Order: structure tokens, then C-alpha cells, then sequence
């Protein structure tokens, strides 16, 4: 390791506890929360392997009036609430990093769906959503202040008997009580917890204080928060958890920070500007990213894409995924882990046919577990969808999955790699390898078929029709000035965007037509959705929201108001249409077709994977390569889960 | 009575229920995650009467499953002791346990298990929610073992107490549906293309079921009853002639729309008894029993459709939350204390944020188990006798009735001369009309007790209360619509001219507008996103005016796309003439004009009117609670053990948290300091070894 890294793996003080090295990882979400409990503790358990020095849990809401239902974090209402917490902490620790819980009270951002609670804020307003909840709080008093604090105290001595070693307490992202006390917006009190910057973190002061009373001989207190608090507070908290000037000019206390190499860490410790180096994302696409760091092994860091895939599992109270790590939240679930496969079984060798995310996955496992691996790609690239959508505007990081699996790739003996190699099914049977993947991808539709229609739509054969695959093969011109293209998004995701990016970029006039209320609907999950309206808008395109296409005339498209479905015409030079995919499967289907020529050529198996299976994002088709390489030579379970789970434990 | 006809037993293959009250499955924001919340309210069915009593849905196979929605799950073995409880409690007075079984097919995301969806014909997935993932077309062998997995959950259904499994293909949704609709349907092999093809599926999966289980246990089959998708929906036609080709198939058909916005008929859009069209003649097709919904509540509609030969069983889900005693009350003839769902849907609420259902009308629905509550039965009175109500509201009228029952001696004061507060007001707005019968239930039942005394014309101060020397004082004294634009979008007062006219609700149902407004254009300014935005767009369209309504949100009354009002609420407006402009706030109120902003972009423009309707948010009215704690030093010589505050009052919600906050006072009433304790039960997950 060279020596530019050593000062990452300094200790660190934080209260009565002193931390291992200076990487940290900051609270984070995973879809499982109180739900899944186990599946939570092993994944943090893989982060205390992965030589994480500090550790925390994702939000855990401390009483039972105020919660953000349908959302999944933890809770920390009862004793009932220890064991699952115990567990986690336990997990924690195992391989030496500190435990940290992170307290919040939700205020005005906590409807009480579930405990029909009566809401509580600094100032009486409607509750403040994304979704627009029909619900107001009620003003605290001073009773209600008192008891406040008397329940995070109550918290926190829950924490210690959990076997937390940190506390944290939310008041970043202008979430939770202690940003709506802060907030001018929030707080319109004329009380002591009004007014003057003083009074509005007065409570913040006395609930730290509280805890500092209750439990601060064992137990750390960090402040985490999204700037004059910081004279008045300098030295309140026992560690600043940043979501800068003055806190390392004013305060003698360790302060973290994130925003998303090795190189760059270090220095922002050596140039006095963080204590700790916070992770949330890096730590879940390499939860070894400290342990490779401190062996000098960069080269080999899983590095994050930015895809937000794993908010989308929080938002959907679902098992977050992670595109660049399949093993994510699979660890107690299955027996996965991010650095280990499972011991190869009785067969020896493996063709992948095709080269996109799904194969590249795959083949990079099974090596790992030590089959022989023979990799198939029809092209002159590797990557497939990847290779071709990275080229694409805004999605260059995707890169990234494919990056990281060549480069790991080409460090195996144990495989070899064939380009131009559009395999047949004759192909496959006179090679007599022994398991065979098709990861052969999916193609773009031009008939108009995917969610408004489910059978070809009309279309005019004299018009112009560009699928995202034509785009992509720059079959369109390079100059599109004077043209009119109207995009027909029908898949609510990423691509309509980006091809009316494509199009903006080219000159045309673009008219994105959407069924939906929002553009590239489904990215509200990753938080992305209002960003693309506004670049959208700001390249010129425009936007017919609440519309579909009914059919492609000569010069024009019939649109259709979705809820009225009231008719009227848009006219147009071109239509590129984003509707869905169809899986690219004849040579399966092809060698399914010869299943009896199999023993004799020595095949024992076939599959289809990914996007050739069932055409979703591309974390699925990471996932879904893992996933073949994992259950390789398994036993047959039957009718039995391939994953643990966990239920309600019944009252009696 | 005309009602003995209700009383008569129906036998459902090997079974026979007891009655033709028939509780439908449905869902209760619990599901596997409070199950014993989900238990405890289907013995309160049992208890009220019902013949046969439903589970909600249950998933029977992780290959397709719902997630984030909460329903039921039947994967495994572990599963059983939470669906034990239920059985369990749906017999203990008679009723027929149901079970209903789904595998999600097209439907069904998999954002939980990571497997790969399956469905008839390979096609995206179809939700709300433009899910991107798309399903995988079932093979033959996938069939093969399709059919497996549900007798696989035929047998854990048996050994988990039930009398009858339900197969689910009602709503467009399920896998069931989606091999008999052509446009999910097309597939080329046996399973495809004729009718007889399309509904193999069905008859092999009956079958199989039978098999194993068919000498304990009934098999019905829910079927939607019309479907549209281009030109290749299911039909109600075709869906008679699936039934008449499979006459014999089930042991029992249940029949629902096809759509649950369209099943669930909101009172605003829907009259009791919409489904008899779709429905009347199928009887005739098969001689095995029938079973249909209407927002069945009048017993009157009830017996007729059972004479009249539309159904053999009335099929209700919201009326027996609303009011899980209604058969026993029909039985005993005390029609008159019928608790009348009103169609808000806002138990439908609690499924779509998955967070237990509430009813408007029957507070204690989903409260059985949590808090120990029950329809038809308060807890008994504590040591303390007199309590003063302020108020006659949903919350004061709750509480006064609540509280009558234990035994307390009740006086309830109210400033004006009606009963209701704001549902006598909202209950004459157009498509409310149903809604007041929150008000008229109350009214009825307080009318009924004698421990109940009632002020009119008496807008109390605190010195009024202080003077009367009771015990405990509930103040549920309501609200106010704000002027001053504050809710969401403004924090703090928006600009506004003072030469503008500027009504809120309260003003138009207080008739303080013209009665024509033909001439004039009213822009409605809806930053409360739930249903009076558009009640009130509609009265100024039909006053005569120019009707411009403007709102932040992508969708017109966005938080009733949680009540499945919210399509049916943007075609009336259009359909009204009224001009929506979504993504756009108000961000200042002129003399002539609103300034206004794209939410996205923040580019302004400005909007003619001569009118701004402001529906922002409320205010609670809660000067006398704030005069009353300030005078707390004086309470013990006044005699005055307790004050406290419910309702609007406290902070405003909808009508149903207003009713609850009643109730809640009511039982609350005496009983001991809890301290930090939680005032409900709850479970949590069972970690594994
Ligand atoms: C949820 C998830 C799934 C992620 C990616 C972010 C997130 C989540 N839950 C959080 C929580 O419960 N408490 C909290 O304080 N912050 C939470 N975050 C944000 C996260 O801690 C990081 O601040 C961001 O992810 C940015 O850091 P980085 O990911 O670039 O390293
Ligand atoms: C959930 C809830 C909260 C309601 C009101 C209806 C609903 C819900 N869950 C259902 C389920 O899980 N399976 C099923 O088949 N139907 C479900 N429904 C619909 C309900 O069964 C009725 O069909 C409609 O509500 C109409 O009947 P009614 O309420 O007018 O009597
Ligand atoms: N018959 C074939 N033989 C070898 N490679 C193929 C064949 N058919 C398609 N391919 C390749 O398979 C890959 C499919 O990848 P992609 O579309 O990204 O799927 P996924 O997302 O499922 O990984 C492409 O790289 C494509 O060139
Ligand atoms: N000082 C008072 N004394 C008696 N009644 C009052 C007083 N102030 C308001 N009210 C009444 O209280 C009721 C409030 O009802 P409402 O606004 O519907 O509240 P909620 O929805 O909380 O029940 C109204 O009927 C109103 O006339
Ligand atoms: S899902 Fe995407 S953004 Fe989240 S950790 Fe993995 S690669 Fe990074
Ligand atoms: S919430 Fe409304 S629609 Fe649902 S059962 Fe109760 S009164 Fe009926």
C-alpha cells in the first residue's frame, strides 16, 4: 500500500469510543428496515468485514407519533424493537467497527398513517410530503417539549441496550424535527424555541444534553445536518456528520463528510478538511472499499454508477438493489457476499453467449468460483446494451459495469473471451461444453406495443420510425434541423428522455408525448424526475404530458388525452418510438428445440438469462448473471424458496 | 318481513352458510404485517352475522407477489399460524372462513422476491405505477407447475381452518384474467386463442384444487365482470359466455368489476346497486350460487336483488366495515341503527399507503385488536359522571355518542342552531350528499339517549365552562379555511391585493357568492390536493362561471388517486368545461390577474379573473382551549378535572380523523396513565435462528 493512503487508517475519537481507521459509513437505507431485520444485520455484517471503522443503521424512528408510513426504516418504540436492533449492532462489531443508530423524529414530515397519532411540529401546517397527505400538525407546547426529550432519552438508553456505541440524530436533508425547529419556513414560534437563532436550536441543545446526561459515559452523540448554528453550537455534539468553513475553524470535535478515489480522500484529510472519510453508495456497490484501500489493491474497487437503483428499493419498501453488487441485501437472504463465491461443484465447464451485463456478470463469478468459462459475443464489443447506452447523454458512468468486469475478466486464467462469434445452435452443441448461458439481450419494438397498447398500434408505413436501437446505430441523420420528431415515451423510465436529448442535440424540434403525469415517470424513485423535466425543458423540447398515441398517420401521430380520451392530431417529420422490448431468444429456442442431441454433445444444461429473459433495468441482468453463476451445480430445492425470509411474530 | 328471504341458507359446495350475507374478500392496510389486527376485525364479522367471511387477497407463490402493496402471503409453512388466527375467528359465531388465493401474473412487479415475473404472453408489467420490468411468457412446463403451486396452497389452506378458497380474477387483475382477456392472452398453443383454449387454465387449475381438496373445501371463483383494452378486452358478453361454457366449473361465482375504481364506487360517482346491469340475467347460465357488491347498505335494495333472482348472496365489503353488525341488525329488526357506509373510499386510503385502514363512519374498524374497541359496545363508564362536549361536529357528535354508551352524563353545547359542523355544510356540495350520513347516524343514536343533553345557539367561553362545573371538557370546536394562502406552497402569507375577490369554502357554502356567475372568471387556487379543489371548481361551473382551476401537483385532487376518485373527478371537471392547469402553483394574488409558476421551471405568467376561490389549508379554532389552559389555576374550584382538545380543532384532517378523535376521547375517558406506553398493541417480525 503506498504511503499517500496511511493516513486513512489513523484512529479516530468520537466521545468515549475510538474508531479503527477513517472510513465511515453514514446512515443509509436498504428496503428491509423493521420488515427484514436479519437481511439488514448480515448486510451491515459485510460492511464490518469490508474493514468499515464505523458503522451505521439506516433511520430509526423513536415514538410512535410521528412515522412516515408506507416507508420502511426501523423503529425503536418498545422493547419489542431491541432483539432485531441487538442483532444489527452484534453484526456490526464482529470485525471491529463501531455501532452506530441513527434517531429520528419525523415532525412535520410524518403523517402517522399507522399509529394515528396526532402530528407534531415547531408551528401548526399542513404535513409536508411528497404525496400531498391530507393531514395537518398540531403546534407543540411546552409539555409536548419536555416529552419529546424524555423520548429520545428513552431512545437512547434502548440504543445502549441494543449495544449501540453512537448516536446519531437526524437533521439533515430539511427531514425531521430538528431542521423544522432550525427552519424559519417551519418554525413561525415567538417562544424560547423561536425567533432568534438561539431559540431555534434551543431544542436540539437540550435533547443532545438529555442524552448526554442519560448515557453519554458509553455512548457517542453525532449531529447529522444539511451556517451561524455552527458558532453557537461549535462543541455540542461529540462528532458533525456533514449531508464546513467554520466547523473545522471553530470546533474542536471530528467531522465526516461525504460525496460519493482514494487519492481524493486522502487528501481532504490531509489538507485538515474531514476527519472521516462518509460513504453510503461507495460502500454499497464495495463494501471492501476500505480493506482493498489498506491491502493496496485500488485496482480492484467495485466502483458506485450513480444509477440511484438502490433508493428505488426504498421507495418501493422492496430490498434495495444495487446494479454494480448483486450480492446487496442477498447475504443473509441467500449466502452471497461481494468477495466470495461458493465452492465450485462436480461440472467444469460453461458457455456464455452474449457479452452484455448479464454474460460479463456471470462470467466473472464462475471464474471466481473456478469453472471454465468460455465467453461468446456476437460483436467486435463487450458491454451489449451497456456499450451502446454509455455513448448516450448522461449515462457515461454506466460504464462503470462494464469497466469493472472486463478489467476483472481479463485477470482469470480461466477464460476465454471469442468476438464475432454469432453462435448458432449448431455452434453450441459442437462445442460439448457442459452448462451453457444465453444472455443473448433484447431489441427495441416498432410495432407500438408495451403498456397503452398491447397489439400493434396503426402506423403508416410512409412514416419515419426510430427506435432507441436506431438511434443508438446513428441510423437517424446527424442533423435533424428543420424536422420535426415527436417521441412516443411509452416505457416511463429513463430512455425517452435521453432520446429526446439525442434529438434536442441534433437540431430537431422535439415533442415528447407521454402517457404519464410526469416525464421519465419512474425516476421520481430515483429522486432524478424533476432534474429531467428541467433540462428537458431547458433544451427546448417540449412536453405533452397526460397522452398517449393512438396511431402513426403519414405526417402526423393521433394522440389521445388519457383521461377524456378526447383525440387530436400532432404533426411530425418523424416518430421515435420508446414503447418496449422483445427478448432476443430464437437460439434458445433453437437449442430446446434439439434437447435430445444434448447428451451426445455433452451438454448438460441451458438457460436464459437477463434481458433474453424478461427485458428490465440494468440491474436486473446483473443480477440475474450472479444469479446463474451462484446456483450452478446446486441442488435441486423444489418447490422451496431460494431465499430466507422472515415473518410477523405473533402477538399472544 | 320482506327481509326473512336474508335468512335462509345457501349451500356452497360441500358447505352451507347460514345466510346470504356474504363479506367479499377485502383488503385492511394490515395484511401479513398485522395479522392479528386483520384476525381480531374478521371475528368482529363473525360476531355481527355474516354468513361467509374473506380474507383479502393472499399471494400463493413467490414468483408473484405486489410489493410495496401489504395484502396476504401463502409461501411457506410459516405462514399458517397467522392465517390459523384468521380462520379461526371468522368461525367462532358461525360465519364460513374464506380464503382468497392470487398469483399476480402481468400484474405482479417482484420488487421483493427478484424473480422473474410470469405471465400469459410476454408484455411489460401493468400497474399504477409504470413499473419497469416486463413479464416472462409462461411455458408449458411453468404451467405445469403453476397449477402445482396452487394446490400446493389449496392443502396449506386446509390445514389452515378454511371452509372456502377464493380464486381471484376480479379487478383486470391476476393471472386468472389474464389467460381468458385476448389482449393479455395471446398465445398460439392450447392455452390461446378460443374461448375454450383461454379458459384451459382455469379448468385445470379447478380441478387439480378439487382433487386435493374438494371433499372439505368450496371452490369460488371472482370474476371480473367487464373489461376494456383497445378492441380486446374480456367483455361483459364474453364473461357470460366463459360462464355459460364453465357452468359447472366453481362451486360458486363471485362477480366484480373490472376495475377496482370502477368496483369500489365512490357515492360521488356511483349509486348503490351500479352493478346490476353487468350482472342480472348470469344467474340463469349456471346453477351454482352468485354472489354480487353494489354498496349494498339499504336492506330494501338487498332483498329485492335476492327476489328478483339478480343474486343469491349480497356480496358487501365497505358496508361491513362501515358497519360490521349490520346482518344481525337486519335480523333483530333495528334497521334504524344501521351505520351507513357513505363511498369516500377512505379505507381504500389505508391499502395504498399500507398503513391499516381507517372507516369515516366505523372508527373502531382495524381498532379490534390494537386498542381493544368495538362497534357495538363501549367500555364501561369510570369513577367520574358529568363531561361538557363544545362542538357538535363529527368529533363532538362521536364523542357525545361514544360517551353515552359508557353511561357518562352528557352535555353537548353547539354555536350555531344544526348539528354536523362541517359535514352539515360539505354534505350539500355537489357529489357529497351521502357523506352526511355521518352526521344523521349520530344524531339518530344521541336522540335515542336519555344521559344526553344538547345546547344550541351557545358559542361558549371559557368562562361559561368554568361556571358549569363538569367534570371533563372536550373541545371540538373545528376550523377555518385560511385567506391568507398559506398550506403548502406558501408558509407564510402570499401576496394579495385587497380590491380582489378572494372566497374560500367556507364563503361558497355559506352562499356568499353569486348565485350566477355567468360572465365571470373564477380561477380556483387548490393547494389541499385532497377532494373540496374540485367540489369547489364544480359549484362554480355550474353557477355559470368561467372556472380556471390551478394546482402544483401533476394530477387534479391528487390525494384521491388513494380513493380512486381521482379519474372520475378530472373527467366531471372536464366534462364541466372547467380548464386544469396541473404543475402550476399561485404565487400572488393581484387586482385583476394571479400570478402563477411552472413548479418545474419557475417561468411566471398571469391568469385573468375576476374571482380566486382559495382552497389552501385550514386553521384550527382553538381560542376558548387556549383560554381555558391559560386559566388553569382555576379549574380544581370550578370543579374541573380535565380539558382537552380534539378534531380540527387540534389539527385539521379528514372527516374520518375527526370521528376518530371522538371515539378515541371517549375511550380514553378515566383510564389509567399509561406513561411512555404505547396506547396500542402492535407485532413485530420474528427474527429467525
Ligand atoms: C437510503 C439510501 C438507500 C441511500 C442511497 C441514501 C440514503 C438512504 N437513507 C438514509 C437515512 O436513513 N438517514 C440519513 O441520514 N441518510 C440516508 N441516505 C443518504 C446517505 O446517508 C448519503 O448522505 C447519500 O447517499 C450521499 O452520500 P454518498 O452515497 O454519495 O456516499
Ligand atoms: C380493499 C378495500 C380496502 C376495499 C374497500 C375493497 C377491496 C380491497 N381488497 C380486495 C382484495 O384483496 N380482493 C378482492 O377481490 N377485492 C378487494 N376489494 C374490493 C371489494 O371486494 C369489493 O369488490 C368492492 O369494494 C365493491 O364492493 P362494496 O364495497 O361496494 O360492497
Ligand atoms: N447468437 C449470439 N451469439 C453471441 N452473442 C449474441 C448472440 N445474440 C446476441 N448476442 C449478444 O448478446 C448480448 C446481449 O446483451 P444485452 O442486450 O446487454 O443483454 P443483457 O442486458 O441481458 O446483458 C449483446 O452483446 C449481443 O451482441
Ligand atoms: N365556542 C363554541 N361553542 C360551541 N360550539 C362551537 C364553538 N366554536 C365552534 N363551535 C362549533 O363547533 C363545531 C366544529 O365542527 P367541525 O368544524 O366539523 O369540527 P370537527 O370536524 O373537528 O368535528 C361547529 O359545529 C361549530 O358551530
Ligand atoms: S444502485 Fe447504483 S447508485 Fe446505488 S450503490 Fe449500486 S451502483 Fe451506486
Ligand atoms: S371508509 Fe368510507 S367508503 Fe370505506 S367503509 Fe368506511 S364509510 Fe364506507
Amino acid at each position: 500500500r503506498d504511503n499517500k493512503y496511511d493516513i486513512l487508517f489513523e484512529p479516530v475519537r468520537i466521545g468515549p469510543h475510538i474508531a479503527k481507521n477513517r472510513f465511515y459509513q453514514v446512515p443509509h437505507c436498504n428496503g428491509g428496515g423493521y420488515r427484514d431485520p436479519s437481511a439488514a444485520a448480515a448486510m451491515r455484517g459485510i460492511k464490518s468485514e469490508g474493514g468499515w471503522g464505523v458503522i451505521f443503521t439506516e433511520q430509526t424512528e423513536m415514538h410512535h407519533t410521528s412515522e412516515i408510513t408506507p416507508f420502511i426504516e426501523l423503529r425503536l418504540w418498545e422493547d419489542k424493537d431491541i432483539p432485531g436492533l441487538r442483532r444489527m449492532s452484534d453484526a456490526m462489531k464482529v470485525h471491529g467497527a463501531l455501532a452506530g443508530i441513527q434517531l429520528a423524529y419525523s415532525g412535520i414530515n410524518g403523517p402517522n398513517f399507522y399509529t394515528k397519532e396526532v402530528p407534531l411540529a415547531p408551528s401548526a401546517l399542513p404535513i409536508r410530503t411528497f404525496t400531498n397527505d391530507p393531514v395537518q400538525a398540531r403546534a407543540l407546547d411546552k409539555q409536548d417539549i419536555k416529552n419529546l426529550r424524555r423520548w429520545f432519552v428513552n431512545a437512547a438508553k434502548r440504543s445502549k441496550i441494543a449495544g449501540f456505541d453512537l448516536i446519531c440524530l437526524y437533521g439533515a436533508h430539511g427531514f425531521g424535527i430538528f431542521q423544522h425547529f432550525l427552519s424559519r419556513a417551519t418554525n413561525q414560534r415567538t417562544d424560547e424555541y423561536g425567533g432568534s437563532l438561539e431559540n431555534r436550536s434551543r431544542f436540539a441543545r437540550e435533547v443532545v444534553e438529555d442524552i448526554k446526561e442519560a448515557v453519554g459515559d458509553t455512548t457517542a452523540i453525532t449531529m447529522r445536518v444539511s451556517r451561524e448554528f455552527v458558532e453557537m453550537n461549535a462543541n455540542l455534539p461529540d462528532l458533525w456528520d456533514l449531508a464546513v468553513k467554520g466547523i473545522r475553524e471553530l470546533s474542536s470535535k471530528p467531522v465526516v463528510g461525504v460525496g460519493r478515489s482514494p487519492d481524493v480522500m486522502a487528501r481532504m484529510v490531509r489538507q485538515g478538511v474531514l476527519d472521516f472519510i462518509g460513504c453510503a453508495r461507495p460502500s454499497i456497490a464495495d463494501p471492501f472499499l476500505p480493506k482493498k484501500i489498506e491491502e493496496g489493491r485500488i485496482e480492484d474497487i467495485r466502483e458506485c454508477i450513480g444509477c440511484n437503483i438502490c433508493i428505488t428499493g426504498d421507495m418501493t419498501m422492496s430490498i434495495s438493489r444495487c446494479t454494480q453488487n448483486p450480492t446487496f441485501m442477498e447475504e443473509w437472504r441467500k449466502g452471497w457476499h461481494p468477495e466470495r463465491m461458493n465452492a465450485k461443484g462436480d461440472s467444469n465447464t460453461v458457455l456464455v453467449v452474449g457479452a452484455g451485463p448479464a454474460g460479463l456478470e456471470a462470467t466473472r463469478a464462475l471464474s471466481l468460483r473456478g469453472y471454465d468459462v468460455t465467453l461468446a459475443e456476437a460483436t467486435t464489443t463487450l458491454g451489449g446494451r451497456v456499450a451502446r447506452e454509455r455513448l448516450l447523454p448522461g449515462l457515461s458512468a454506466w460504464g462503470r459495469v462494464v469497466d469493472y468486469r472486463q478489467y476483472q475478466i481479463s485477470q482469470r486464467t480461466n477464460v476465454e473471451t471469442y468476438f464475432d462469434s454469432r453462435l448458432t445452435a449448431e455452434d453450441v452443441l459442437g462445442f460439448g461444453f457442459e452448462h451453457v448461458a444465453i444472455a443473448t439481450g433484447s431489441h427495441w419494438r416498432r410495432d407500438g406495443v408495451a403498456r397503452q397498447h398491447v397489439v400493434p398500434m396503426p402506423i403508416d408505413p410512409s412514416m419515419t420510425v426510430w427506435t432507441p436501437d436506431d438511434i443508438m446505430a446513428k441510423v437517424h441523420p446527424e442533423n435533424l434541423s428543420g424536422k420535426t420528431v415527436v417521441v412516443y415515451d411509452d416505457d416511463h423510465y429513463y430512455m425517452g428522455g435521453v432520446m429526446a436529448e439525442v434529438m434536442a442535440k441534433a437540431g430537431a424540434k422535439v415533442i415528447l408525448v407521454t402517457s404519464s403525469a410526469y416525464v421519465s415517470d419512474w425516476t421520481r424513485n430515483t429522486l432524478e424526475q424533476g432534474a429531467i423535466h428541467v433540462r428537458l425543458d431547458d433544451l427546448g423540447v417540449d412536453i405533452r404530458l397526460n397522452r398517449g398515441v393512438t396511431a402513426i398517420r403519414a405526417g402526423e401521430v393521433e394522440t389521445n388525452c388519457v383521461y377524456t380520451g378526447k383525440r387530436s392530431a400532432i404533426g411530425c417529420d418523424a416518430v421515435l418510438m420508446v414503447a418496449s422490448r422483445t427478448s432476443e431468444d430464437q437460439l434458445f429456442n433453437d437449442l430446446i428445440a434439439r434437447q435430445g442431441d444434448w447428451p451426445d454433445a455433452g451438454i448438460k444444461s441451458v438457460k436464459i438469462i437477463g434481458d433474453a429473459a424478461a427485458p428490465a433495468p440494468i440491474a436486473w441482468a446483473t443480477y440475474a448473471g450472479h444469479r446463474y453463476a451462484r446456483e450452478l451445480d446446486t441442488p435441486d430445492i423444489g418447490d422451496d424458496l431460494p431465499f430466507r425470509r422472515e415473518v410477523t411474530q405473533l402477538e399472544p
